[PDB]
């Protein structure tokens, strides 16, 4: 059960960092946004 | 403690998928964005 | 291992709530967006 959770949390951490980068770009209007 | 974490992680997975859909729409300019 | 996961999940919950607020603002066009 912990191993299952560890994998899911690591995948969430990747997806959340990606979302943070994308949203910062939208909010700052980077690169033509 | 694991059951508590499992529920929180499942709820996070739902919220992150929702955010990914919303952000893809903003980045792609879907549906009038 | 559970304590490590608990900290990571709490940090994810904070980051996801922040993202939800930011994305709602972008979608609703709040505050000049």
């Amino acid at each position: 059960e912990v191993e299952a959770l560890e994998k899911k949390v690591e995948a969430l951490e990747y997806k959340v960092q990606k979302l943070e980068k994308k949203v910062e770009a939208l909010e700052h209007g980077w690169d033509g946004r």
